[PDB]
């Protein structure tokens, strides 16, 4: 029901003010951005752009906790928070902003399930390093978004590969190589 | 249970009309198609062919975008899913129009495979463009159809051999030579 | 869990005759042993010989589609895989009818790694047919069933070859020498 | 209502000194630490710190049985527990402690969670092993917190791999190498 | 209030002679069992020990019944019921004894739920036998009641993997396979 | 995983007991190797010394069924490998009979692989089954297991010599005439 998923949303937005908070995002960013959000969501709990907002921010509230730990920089994720969420503080219904918030929690999915299927962390950490430092760079970049993208997929196909019968060892080199090219070669 | 499976298919048919809406697609032909297909699923839901419709649906709406972020031009894969969406909306019980759409889903797996088997774009990109183009002219083709088939056979093939042992480099190499020469002749 | 197998092997049972239809097999032999094995399944879902048969209908279901699209005829892939149906319905622990039906599901499954290795079309088809043909006069024969083993061992040291470091273009110079040979003598 | 909540707490926080008492604490410690809760409870039952608090005490009353059960010594980990209960205890609102807290009830909730996943034991209590020594080594030591973050993120993952469709085998199979380098390299 | 909690454990004790009666215990033990809690109620109805003991011996009454009829043999839990009870009356305070009576009451609604997460009967009935054979043998057997702890903590994995978003049919499978190894391994 | 290692090589051992019975092996020899075998996995997992055991076992399996395809007659086949069987049977860790299996082994994959360099069978059988009847005579004869051994050499020299750039029909050419040779004089 839209306000109960009104208020499950407010007490994931306070977890998701702790987690940014945790990360090392500024407490007036943070104060901000969590206060509009929640004033929107008690206004109009019925909103379904608040709602997705809301959910958005709570996945990059966790996204940023976890490519910090994954290894990438606080210097260029932090910035990407920071503009992510003042983006949809302002316009909840900014397409572009949208799509971008996705591709950031994607990425970080991405990069904890390359983890799992036993990636090492030196070969997949610098192309997502890549990826963000290049939509940090210019967020209208269509070909950063397209690398983020096509990080997605071959994490995806790493598990499809899994999925198949291919020995774990197997789809690891063959990803490795694959995230070696990457780094290089933009169309690889 | 056939009305929780309507459920969860009414949710990821929502997703769907986004991702088909973000692809490129003209909004008027996404809302018909939507939109018929749902009410088919509120009317009935416990329809067998409604669903494996709006599965195939899904499937496209993702298709598309992974084949045209492969690199695979936006004016051949267009077409093709708009002419796919219809043709499902307006039989969702015609065998021919499923089997195209299954071949152009199986397509876009065995594209995003490709990329984690460590194929270069290069050789593979031509071969799935002109097997769309192919389908394109004319959809009732056997040959493109066949083509469609042995390329996605050529791409379970390197997986088998990666399952057997070889190392990720020779079945990349071998996998390559055989897509260069299925560029040119039919029957390779 | 048997039961969990023997519900996963009815999902792929559907799935396989889907495939037998698609393959040009008629509608009520295809019926017939779906429906028998279906309610072999049901009936005992524990028995091991009911859950190993409906595995090889599947993997003949896969293997005739593949050697059709390979380019071995109808006529003599379709009375075979009818045969082997046949077989396996009345009997499901008829120890030589399960031994043939993995000879064929190996035949399809080194026709499919042939290409991979870059074998071309026309040296390897000739001998697939010419197996196939022999299994189907007299399926006692030890002679043809001998052939189809020697014919997937040369696809596997094909793959041997590659593992050990061969180029590809020399592994498929001599196993197509082989082939041409073991096209006109039956020790090649 | 917080009066309500201090009086669940309460009954909670009996449990958690049952349980804690089983586990092998001293009695001094635990009395200690009950009874300053409770009396926080009754002076201030409004007081959302205190509550906190209290679930974190339970928390790590489960969690330390938890741990105690699935292979960790004794040795390690009653004395995180009990310092972290001291604590607690002291600075109810001592953000660090807090953290630690939830660290170590996330990785028993990890630990626990790897068993249904299927891993064996042998690959992953050594893991939570060096990372509950680590902690009790020195507490604000940053690549133990990050290390335990890293496992209960890995455990996720692994949900999130069996959510995506992959067999259970091939998750544990991969996870446990994963499992295995983690054992060895620090950032695995 | 202690006076109304003893007048409805006196009336939930009448509940449990009658479904004791009905597991199959013999009449002389449970009316022995039954009258000396009510006799303990009625003359310190204020005594907490009593009510505990009462409690417990309503949650062994339910789990009696709800074991035999899960499939587990009236030749292993009469006999563990009937020393649990004994036990439990003659002192209501042994700490052990009540260990034992809530690990038992768990197995059991550990055994109730593990059906409607979807485990099938055949893995989770033998690892129950074998844990109350184990605990039948010496209640004192510090391994047996790990595992009792352990079967339990694994339905409860089972159920926070539902809550994580995995779908049922990937937590039956995983949970089946975790199981089956529990039949052998007792560290599994 | 050694549990998991284990795992796989009972079903890997199941395989081999099929392939050995198809081969012409008794049934009693075949069973009693694999059951004492399956035994020792089941009680010891972890022991590396059956593990290599069965994994030799499953070679020797694969080997005969090669050999009597090749041409080698199945009355020196099927000796050596019940000796060979019943060695490692007996001691799972008695160095010479492992040496002796791995040499087995060797021996049908090398006639494997000169098949597929396109040797012709008329000079490779007489000398893999003289190799073989001497090794049948005296187990522990060098100049018998130096000659197997050298053969193996020669079926990689005549890869490396492919890996050179020599075209395959000189190869054949070399090698058969090295044959030849080494069919009179044993250090040819
Ligand atoms: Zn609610
Ligand atoms: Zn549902
Ligand atoms: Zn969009
Ligand atoms: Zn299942
Ligand atoms: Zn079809
Ligand atoms: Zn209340
Ligand atoms: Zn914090
Ligand atoms: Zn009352
Ligand atoms: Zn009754
Ligand atoms: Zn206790
Ligand atoms: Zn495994
Ligand atoms: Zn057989």
């Amino acid at each position: 029901n839209p306000e109960d998923v009104a208020e499950h949303l407010q007490e994931r937005l306070e977890k998701a003010r702790h987690l940014l908070l945790d990360a090392g995002l500024p407490e007036e960013v943070v104060r901000r951005a969590t206060e509009t959000f929640l004033q929107a969501l008690k206004d109009d709990p019925s909103d379904r752009a608040v709602q997705d907002a809301v959910e958005l921010v709570v996945g990059l509230a966790e996204a940023a906790g976890l490519l910090i730990d994954a290894g990438i920089p606080a210097s260029v994720v932090l910035p990407l928070v920071e503009r992510l969420l003042l983006g949809l503080a302002d316009d909840p219904s900014d397409h572009r902003v949208r799509d971008l918030a996705e591709l950031v929690v994607g990425l970080a999915e991405a990069a904890m399930l390359a983890r799992a299927v036993n990636i090492p962390s030196a070969v997949y950490v610098p192309v997502v390093e890549k990826v963000l430092r290049a939509l940090l760079a210019d967020p209208e970049n269509e070909r950063a978004r397209r690398a983020a993208r096509r990080v997605v997929e071959l994490v995806l196909a790493a598990a499809r590969l899994l999925a198949l019968g291919v020995p774990p060892h197997a789809v690891a080199d063959a990803v490795s190589l694959t995230f070696r090219r990457m780094l290089t070669d933009p169309d690889a």
